[PDB]
RNA sequence: AGAUGGUAAGGGCCCACGGUGGAUGCCUCGGCACCCGAGCCGAUGAAGGACGUGGCUACCUGCGAUAAGCCAGGGGG
């Protein structure tokens, strides 16, 4: 993902609530499964997408944790 | 009558060139010694592991379902 889009993800994420973070992670985890399936039948040429999503989910969960941590 | 040479199945010595083999010289990612520095970790679960972890991944390294990585500060260019 582009560095600027990462900052953007963090700012937008940091504005969210725990619950909104949970919904969004769950959606991204879903979107990853779709990607996995496509990789397995050979229809995902754009395979950088998998590394990306996995890190968005990390970043989000990382932030969720920030939120709950205090 | 007499007498003396060309035989090489193969062998031997020498010479040339090779094959095998990995000495020797040079080399060094490594080791060794001394000196200096520095010296605890663990229930906030250690040391050390198992199994995982990559779009394609046998192994090693890294990492832990947030899985060759997540956030922030500093450095660097
Ligand atoms: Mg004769
Ligand atoms: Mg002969
Ligand atoms: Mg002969
Ligand atoms: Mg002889
Ligand atoms: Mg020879
Ligand atoms: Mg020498
Ligand atoms: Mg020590
Ligand atoms: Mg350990
Ligand atoms: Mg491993
Ligand atoms: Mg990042
Ligand atoms: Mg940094
Ligand atoms: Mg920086």
């Amino acid at each position: 993902m582009k560095l600027s889009e990462v900052r953007k993800q963090l700012e937008e994420a940091r504005k969210l609530s725990p619950v909104e973070l949970e919904k969004l992670v769950r959606e991204k985890k879903r979107e990853l499964m779709e990607l996995r399936f496509q990789a397995s039948i050979g229809q995902l040429s754009q395979n950088h997408k998998i590394r990306d999503l996995k890190r968005q989910i990390a970043r989000l969960l990382t932030v969720l944790n920030e939120k709950r941590r205090q």
